[PDB]
């Protein structure tokens, strides 16, 4: 069962084609990671609202992207954008208007596999972006976040299982994002990250109840998208 799903071997083929982006940003980063630390600190639930307007899992959802992300502003404690093209209808575009109109952090999430597509990330005003551990080298992945961090970004690098995380915090990754969409594993997986690394849990999450469970194995933030692209009002339900 370890094969990549057909629609992402062809988005890491068009991620390795992917034509840089000529751009100057328009503020300065905006930490992601400390964000959510100071989010703990004053107990509120810290929520990255995700923006994407399809997914392979048959998301199908016309929204402004100005006024979600000017709604999620009140709420979350930072953005995440696709900009995959093919199956997720995001866009380079799409993320620089929303980095010249909000001054929460945002995320690029999205198939990297070269270290231009952050140069695009930090041109295009994202503060921060998604390394994926099961499409890269061990070698890569160490070399890309190296890079992410020569631009002042902590990259969320994303896990879906147990040899992933031991890559993750061989690297010494900083900020880890879990995905899964079994109790034991996930409880099995986010006990061993260290105290000093920022915890999300990524999707698989549907109700208030199943963030404050996350919480209390000491979860520090939640990464969540079709149901608040389906309502955004929902974000008011997970932040109780
Ligand atoms: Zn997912």
């Amino acid at each position: 069962p370890r094969y990549l799903k057909g629609w992402l071997k062809d988005v890491v083929q068009l991620s390795l084609r992917r034509p840089s982006f000529r751009a100057s940003r328009q503020r300065p980063i905006i930490s992601l990671n400390e964000r959510i630390l100071e989010f703990n600190k004053r107990n509120i639930t810290a929520i990255i609202a995700e923006y994407k307007r399809k997914s392979p899992s048959g998301l199908d959802v016309e929204r402004d992207p100005i006024e979600y992300s000017k709604f999620m502003e009140r709420y979350a404690v930072g953005l995440s954008i696709l900009t995959e093209e093919k199956y997720f209808n995001g866009s380079y575009e799409t993320l620089r208007k929303i980095a010249s109109s909000v001054s929460i952090p945002i995320l690029m999430a999205d198939f990297i596999v070269k270290e231009s597509q952050i140069d695009d990330a930090y041109n295009l005003g994202a503060d921060t972006v998604l390394l994926i551990v099961k499409i890269l080298t061990e070698r890569e992945l160490e070399s890309l976040l190296e890079y992410a961090r020569s631009y002042g970004m902590e990259p969320l690098i994303g896990i879906n299982d147990e040899n992933d995380l031991d890559i993750a915090l061989r690297i010494g990754a900083r900020f880890i994002g879990i995905h899964s969409h079994n109790k034991e594993n996930q409880r099995k997986l986010i006990s061993m990250i260290p105290s000093n690394v920022v915890k999300v849990a990524a999707h698989g999450i549907s109700e208030r109840n199943e963030i404050e469970e996350l919480r209390k194995l000491g979860v520090n933030a939640f990464l969540i998208g079709s149901s608040l692209m389906r309502n955004p009002e929902k974000i008011k339900e997970f932040i109780l």
